[PDB]
């Protein structure tokens, strides 16, 4: 698994990969990873596929459940914290293997500076978050690879389009190192998923854009 | 890993992938796991790289050195044998994680049938050994993907171009369903390797011909 | 056990094996693991009996449980995330020997189009859910062997007659590579239970059909 | 595995299965393990089928180089002892997972009456061995259910014909109770193997014989 | 320990040895481990004698409350529903060696047919149960070798006293092969103990059946044992 | 396993039970665990079967080995000290689950009175070894029973017949208290073994005269 | 992790490293781990993030928390017993590597002597206190490095502004032996950050001051 | 520890840092990691210390020996093949703390093609090796950054002095994100090490040259 | 325990404690943990004494051992080879509580520029060595102290007297920071011992000046602590 999350002006784009392994088999192709939480917040889950997607679930209905308790959204850090405190509850049972990091990816709305209110979060097993203050960040067993991507890529990064490309391209590099992360399946036309929020929200980037992307990069190295 | 061989008129045919992995990284793209051991025999070697290597390189030396201080080849018998021995002797350091397993393929020239010439021996790591009566057999990681593939795919096998068809199709199934086998790389123009053997002896398959094999299997699946 | 699963265009089959064991000991030759759940579901279970029988009981009793005192069914989601909290809640006695994992097929009444309405969902040991999108899965110590015989045989699937000769062959694939699998036992005529769903709701299949399926599979390979 | 050694007026007769596990999965479907040791002799090995090979190897070489170097056949009793070391020292191997226990038959030519030369002799794991005298024994995963089934069919034992016959159908019974031992295939054509030996010395029964035995009990039962 | 049970036309026949042991030592030689239920069920249980004792006790009060509660008896679903629960409830315990596993027989007096209305049931540890149907099951010590008799003595069971034959036939079988199984004691007068139950309830085979039949078991094998070799 | 010996007036007499046992499982039913190991002495053997038939046969070897070499049979000390040293020397093994412990009984030509030349010496894991001075010892897994049986039964013993008789009722004893000992087979007619020494030495006792007085005591208690 | 205090004249200064590290790798690159808990007061966390942030959040509640409830902020004393005890109770979190240990650096308004109002207290893992008497103190895995520079600097300390540069230069000599503490980062204009206390107050330092003096230290060691 | 090495037309190039650490302590900041072990190979090698040094050292006596002996120098294979069989006999130390990975480049002057002879040969623990076939290679805890870095500036690589920037702008990158390796240093005027080898044999990087590109690669940076 | 070296113009100087201890407990205050190897070189172990004494008088022999046999002295770097032989070679020792670090200071004879001939090396438990490049190292449990103390200190080192002066310093601040290590003992005038060595040779330091510049320390810390606060 590789979920990587960037910023660009006015915005960010979270993108993830859609391998599940089970050891060294795979066992899905097409599992979604990215989720769209609330208007302006997305988040990515990596690690045990049970425990992530409870994660998103529950995540989004907390978020849910305090606005129209309180008729108003949680603060983006308020945001932040919440999910941090889930992450902290699953402490003892990520010991034992049910270890799930997420990596969250907003636009918030009461930032002072619009072309600057994007927000990259990122945590460890214990709920340790941080706002990623360099651009961009990634979560799973790619990360590493991603992250040394887009470190040289990053300077492209001017615009959600460019930024939506190198998402992809950072991805295409992580399955190029780690096994257990999944490259764009050109025979079964199955491509990493992306979310993109900008002052307008969250939305779901149409899998044919995605494609077009993928098939450029691999034209590109080819 | 995934190391296939297979009985076809006259022949047998060995083929393997190239990937390496460290854990779920991947190290290795174009490594090469089929070797000619002599003019009529073929070993694959699946596990730890460094021991397979080694097995390969040591059981040729042996054999040659029986033949040069003899005068004539073992019988194929006696080159089962050997490669047994030698397997039963690296079980203790199998046990630590050090354990490789070989599959062996040949063209016995004494047999009294030609066309039914072919051997396939299979190997477990305390060197039990088993001559393949079935037509194929697989060993490595991806092991039983391609030979739940070979299975419903073996009576195409007529003659050594659907031989090498087939092997390149099991060995493309188990990639598809192995993170530790490698597939195709249609970017970087990696094949899986192979060496078909016959009458005239143990012969390196070109990689045109198996590209070919690859982007048609490809085609067909898309 | 093996326990196996199938699209076709209208619906889903599911069949399963009917061996029990002990160790190496057969110790069941006609245990039923595949259960109609509700009018328009089946659940098989794999893994230790004694929870897997229960599972598919209390899992039946509350689907009904909820539609009695609701007046309406469960969503299809929400059957799937019922399911999934009972895998879950037994992860703690399954890490001690008490494993079972279930298999949920599905015709779902609410889904825009009928011909697509079919589904398939697996679920691991911590309670992580997937609803399959390649039309097949197969669950139980015989899996791995069904799924690569599926692979091979679904394009052969076009209704719910070739769906369950599909599944049948599969099981009997599984049977011959899983001695934990038991395979069509013509002296006692036991074979395998299958349950197909399609709009008119889930039906036991005949024996008599399976009967005649296994023995052609078995004259076919003879 | 089951092997099965039976006493008939004149001569003894050794069978056993074809079937060879790893885990749950069916790793062999024709493996034989019944070999003439000498001309009067046959040795049935279980267990670590690498192991069991070896020694059925070994030990015949070590019968037939006593005799070369003394100019006479070792002593019955003396082949018994020598069996016995072998398994002896293999005690701190089988330990580990490397345990063979072999199942001894023959006629003994120094045998004071002749429908009386017939011998079958046990081992244990420690070396300990017995000169059956009810007639029959077993040996193996099986050996339980085979050595049950002949005790109700020994008494209809009175010649090789009918003492081949109830073998067989012990392996049968076996094969029936252990999902570890295989029964008789009849897609396949692989049936179970078997030596006679009497005073005329030790010969592989032909499997059109077995095959015609095996049919009759199967529709016998059925 | 071996416990058998057996349907015959009309009727199902439960019966166990009388051994109890302490490692290798006897140490009991009339332990009586088939117990009637209920009018139309009996258990018999293997294992840890006061474990099995115990759960034997229980089940019967249980059946019982239900009925004197609701007016009618449970149904032979429920009765298996409820024994499962309890050896489930064993499953830490057992595990600590205390294990028990039981055997359940019954006539079901609701079955569509008669002839058919026998009921076998075995449970494994777990509490996983499984209704029989090859006619024969048997649990304990020495059940593998006692179902390896009744495999090929099944077809000799065509009524009450041949099922009752055979089951003591293969507890015999059992006893012959497994030391911690205890055989027809000729010098004690100490038989195997015995329930038949058919539509008019579980009886207890009074033992002077039982032991005239062990007699003739025991001298048919020794002249089938002089015939042969 | 229960071997009794006990002195009577101009000799010894040592006799055992014809069980085996592997776990609960009885094994066998005819095993000799009485030998004859010289002219005037018989050993009998508990424990690890394997073990135990090597030890009497290296230690009658040994005894002989002696007397060739040095033209005179060994003392009766030195033969003691002789078989302590080899049940000392397998305390490691024994340690192991390989333990032996032998039973020694004979007739001392040389001692002072020929009335009471009669001797019985019993050992200890480690080789410590005692003379009994109290005219009976037994060893196994039935040995208490069996002691304790003769402690009662002693008085009765005045002549070689009335000392077998006792022997035979000690085993008896035994058998009715340790499903590990076997107890007089009237369906196979298998009977205890028992070796009777006197001034003109040892003799094996006949079989009919054991069914005799083991029917006699199973009268006796009916 | 590298965080200093030290008294001058009139006030305390605080300073911190901006790194954070997962084993060997640099995991950020501008943590911010001096907080001004309330207008008198400024916590220094080192060890494990999630747990350090936690802390200083909680313990700034609780201080607020005390004052706005009884109207009166807590005495300097009180205060101290408060953050001891916060860490007391993570003593069973500490030792399973969720280890966190504050600095504590205050300006006591009810001190008698306001030049001496300044306060450096430091905790160990069991929540032990001490006022430190001798000027300075420094917690972290770089504390050592930091105390002995201070030691050799501390007489240069006369204001604020030298007390400053000596904290800066001291984070600098923690950075220059301690890999998980980070130096001055002149490329990415990352730099430590400091709290300044006095009787008006804390108040943040300006990054600009920082890299002037880090600017200085670095062309004073080149 | 970072040691990269790469291939630009006619040579070769190897740099390593110059970091030594203690845990978190920096225990070195000049060790040289690049040797030259004969006039057409360099040798670089990471891990514990004390062994790199002892394998560089020995390696270069053992090439020059048989130099020295066999009066020509040994063929690039046979180069290979005497280091992974140093760094196999290492295994049992490697797994108790003494693990060090070497990394060879060299040209090899029997090369068919000048330009294409370059070499370099990367080692796993067990002693596999693997000719590198895309250009460049890294070994050390830095090695993946280091190598995700070089993927993005190969296409840079030019020539000789190309190679030299790719090369230390690669260890800078290892620098930027493990704490293990170490950057150029300034203030002390410490750079990494290099040696660029090509048909006229393997020469030392002046360091002026290195510091140049240093300088360069920050001004960029900044 | 604590032993400094330093490079100075012309020379070096290393300089160690005099503590021993078994626990908490000071077992000893006189011990002498630096020895002149040879006539330029000098030895400084910390540890497990027993092996630290033992390294020292064994590397001595084998070096003069060297020097008999071949009529010539070991080259510095074949010293360098020999001492880091002997601590890799107690490697399984040291793993099991007899760990013994050396720290090797000297003047090569043969070195191309005699103002900067002065040699340091240190050693880690494997037996990795590393010729120091900065001018100052220690080792031992108060090095970490005493080389944050030269770090600060060492501009001062201008000749042999302020090299000395620096490294007293420096024993005295691990001393302060390290109980394991002896600080200078007034009431029974212990001091640390030291070795300096130059072109002439490899010299001990009379305990005098080194009673002198510990005092002379003392009175500056004390002076220094009443003008601070």
């Amino acid at each position: 698994t590789t979920i990587v999350a960037l910023k660009y002006p006015g915005g960010v784009v979270m993108a993830g990969d859609r391998r599940s392994t089970q050891g060294n088999m795979i066992s899905g192709r097409d599992v979604r990873k990215v989720y769209i939480t609330d208007d302006y917040t997305a988040t990515g889950i990596a690690g045990t596929a049970a425990v992530a997607v409870e994660f998103a679930r529950l995540y989004a209905v907390e978020l849910e459940h305090y606005e129209k308790l309180e008729g108003v959204p949680l603060t983006f850090a308020g945001k932040i914290n919440r999910l941090a405190i889930m992450v902290r509850g699953n402490l003892a049972a990520a010991m034992q293997g049910l270890l799930a990091l997420p990596l969250l990816a907003g636009y918030d709305i009461h930032a002072s500076d619009p072309q600057s209110a994007g927000r990259i979060v990122s945590f460890d097993a214990a709920g340790g978050w941080n706002i990623e203050e360099e651009g961009y960040q990634a979560v799973g067993s790619g990360s590493l690879f991603a992250k040394s991507s887009m470190k040289k890529l990053y300077s492209q990064v001017t615009d959600g389009d460019s930024g939506l490309r190198v998402a992809v391209e950072a991805l295409y590099d992580a399955a190029d190192d780690d096994s257990a992360t999944g490259g764009p399946d050109l025979v079964r036309g199955i491509f990493p998923t992306a979310v993109i929020i900008d002052a307008d929200g969250a939305v779901d980037v149409p899998e044919s854009r995605i494609a077009e992307l993928a098939r450029a990069i691999i034209e590109s190295r080819s």
